[PDB]
């Protein structure tokens, strides 16, 4: 469309998330107003316990939206039929918007597989959210189902894992930890004992769709051990969350919260698959201690941004898994607004630590092939950082985001109207 057509639509109907064209103009505006002016502080306007939350998320990476978002959104109904879900739940998760904005320069299939991985985390997280309820309402059968589901999900990723190097087989085997007694090494493959294939989990078609794509697109030609490794780390992290939530006694420090969030942010899974889509790729980076820390910083940055945006909803859930609430429990002088400011500052320092590790990792490269591979893999994680910022910024329609921000809807509609009008006036210059 032309800027004149969109300006007329915005002046009449405002900004929506149901018209997928609006998101292209929102991301384009955010790049022009902020990134293109050297301003890397993107506004977040929400509320928590009636307090005004008006902060800026620092991220100096180029904003972009996937060209496949139109087709991804146009096929959202057939994509949702894979899931056991209501459309209200599927619309709030909005994996089409998440993947398109965090994986902006990939093929249609390589973008959709990222949407599948993020949707897997959201549906498993919502199943784990039953433990948020007070103990008077927790059903043991649902916990039994959850514990059995993640073990069956884990085995389905094991069924597509047949590494060419026996050392990679031992890497996953030793990483199973408390899940190892359930599995056995049978002819170069890790197999769950058939005694434990008890049920068909509710989201098994989703997990089978993921494993089918990974085994058909990357397994014949690439080493998919890290994709399996990050899935094991995530599934183990979910088990740790079940243990903590099931105990109903949250005593995690901010450092322990970071260590836990390093496992369950799920973005390392999407990065592992996205790394296999580029020729510039170094599997040895996954065991580099500096690269592992860079991935941990990325997960914590996304966590802290999420903690600010989801604070009010999780406050009503009485969910203690939030750095805003952990800091308030430690410091009684902090309200929700002052605590969010501290979290935003922590996210800035983690971003500087991310950029410092980046410079050290690229300098430690042995040859040009390794340098270009490391730079490509770090760029993939930078795409997710700016992508998640804009993801929360562009929550402008209620029901199509986990945390609708009506103040951002008003702010973006007012600001994009002035920007589009300036485009129409100076046209065609
Ligand atoms: C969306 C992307 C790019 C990565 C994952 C970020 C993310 C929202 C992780 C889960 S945070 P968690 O508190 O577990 O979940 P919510 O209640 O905020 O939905
Ligand atoms: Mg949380
Ligand atoms: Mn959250």
């Amino acid at each position: 469309e032309s800027p004149k057509e969109v300006l007329s639509r915005v002046q009449d109907a405002g900004l929506t998330l149901t018209n997928p064209n609006d998101l292209y103009w929102m991301v384009d505006f955010l790049k022009e107003k902020y990134y293109d002016n050297g301003d890397y502080y993107y506004p977040i306007k929400t509320v928590c316990d009636g307090e005004s939350i008006d902060v800026k998320f620092y991220c100096p990476f180029e904003p972009s939206l996937s060209p496949h978002y139109l087709e991804l959104y146009g096929s959202r109904d057939e994509r949702a039929s894979i899931y056991e879900t209501t459309m209200k739940k599927y619309n709030r998760i909005n994996s089409e918007k998440t993947s398109a904005i965090c994986t902006p320069y990939s093929s249609y299939g390589d973008t959709q597989i990222v949407a599948y991985f993020y949707s897997m985390m959201y549906y498993i997280n919502d199943q784990t959210a039953h433990l948020k309820l007070p103990e008077s309402e927790i059903e043991s059968e649902l916990i039994d189902i959850l514990n059995d589901d993640i073990l069956i999900y884990l085995n389905e990723f094991m069924s597509i894992f047949e590494p060419e190097d026996a050392q990679d087989l031992e890497r996953i085997w030793d990483f199973l930890d408390f899940y190892q007694p359930y599995f056995s090494k049978v002819d170069g493959k890790i197999v769950l004992d058939e005694k434990y294939l008890v049920r068909t989990p509710s989201q098994m078609p989703l997990i089978k769709t993921i494993c089918e794509y990974v085994s058909e697109q990357f397994a014949p030609s690439k080493n998919i051990t890290q994709v399996i490794w990050e899935v094991v780390r995530y599934i183990k992290g979910v088990k740790d969350e079940i243990h903590i939530r099931g105990d109903k006694s949250f005593t995690l420090s901010l450092q322990e919260y970071d260590d836990f969030r390093d496992k369950v942010t799920a973005s390392p899974m999407a990065h592992a698959v996205s790394d296999l889509t580029h020729e510039r790729f170094s599997y040895e980076a996954y065991t580099n201690p500096a690269f592992m820390e860079l991935e941990n910083r990325c997960s914590e940055i996304i966590t802290y941004f999420n903690d600010v945006c989801t604070s009010d909803r999780e406050r009503l859930d009485e969910d203690p898994f939030n750095s805003v609430f952990i800091l308030m429990d430690l410091d009684p002088s902090l309200n929700f607004a002052k605590s969010c400011d501290v979290v935003v500052e922590h996210a800035y320092n983690k971003m500087q630590a991310f950029l410092k590790l980046k410079e050290e990792i690229l300098e430690s490269a042995s040859d040009e092939e390794e340098r270009l591979a490391l730079a490509r893999m770090i760029k993939t994680r930078e795409d997710s950082l700016i992508g998640y910022v804009l993801h929360e910024v562009c929550c402008v329609e209620d029901g199509y985001a986990r945390d609708h921000k009506p103040l951002m809807k008003a702010f973006l509609e007012e600001e994009i109207t002035k920007s589009l009008a300036e485009k129409v006036k100076f046209n065609p210059v």
